[PDB]
């Protein structure tokens, strides 16, 4: 299970790139969020993630979908 500390850190790193504070980021900023967490995904691995959290291809990711995908990755 994710810990409270993991959820809080995932939230904080995401929020660094949510400039308008509405709980969404662009798919182009997902790698920057992951690197902010000290991870180093490949472009490949980023594409697979974007495939899970931006199924419709609108180029946005909300925090709930980011968090469950990370739960699955961790
Ligand atoms: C009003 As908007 C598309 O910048 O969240
Ligand atoms: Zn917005
Ligand atoms: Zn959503």
């Amino acid at each position: 299970q994710l810990t409270e500390e993991q959820i809080a850190e995932f939230k904080e790193a995401f929020s660094l790139f949510d400039k308008d504070g509405d709980g969404t980021i662009t798919t182009k900023e997902l790698g920057t969020v992951m690197r902010s967490l000290g991870q180093n995904p490949t472009e490949a691995e980023l594409q697979d993630m974007i495939n899970e959290v931006d199924a419709d291809g609108n180029g946005t990711i909300d925090f709930p979908e980011f968090l469950t995908m990370m739960a699955r990755k961790m």
